[PDB]
């Protein structure tokens, strides 16, 4: 790759990623480094970025039988867990997709 891990490409150059939890509001420069600032609330970055925004938190939706089990954070996306009396069908990691009763 053109840059190493801690790094983001920016057209011939490489720029230093922004932490979770943040998003580049400008591209590095001989002058200046990465500017960085907070996810906006409802909006999440989990790993080292170089995201121009943060990543919209998912919804859980209670026609598949979801509801929130750990709400958004600036670092971590929604989870979904089941609603009362409901099993998880099928998982996406620490995430529920659908639900059944039983």
């Amino acid at each position: 790759p053109q840059c190493k891990e801690e790094e983001y490409p920016v057209g011939t150059e490489c720029c230093p990623k922004c932490s979770p939890g943040y998003r580049v509001k400008q591209a590095c420069g001989e002058l200046t480094g990465t500017v960085c600032v907070p996810c906006a609330p409802r909006t999440f970055s989990a790993h080292l970025n170089g995201l121009s925004k943060c990543l919209p938190c998912r919804p859980c939706d209670p026609a598949m039988g979801l509801v929130i089990r750990r709400d958004c954070s600036s670092t971590e996306n929604t989870e979904c867990g089941c609603d009362q009396g409901h099993f998880c069908v099928s998982e996406k990691g620490d995430d529920c997709v659908e639900c059944q009763p039983h």
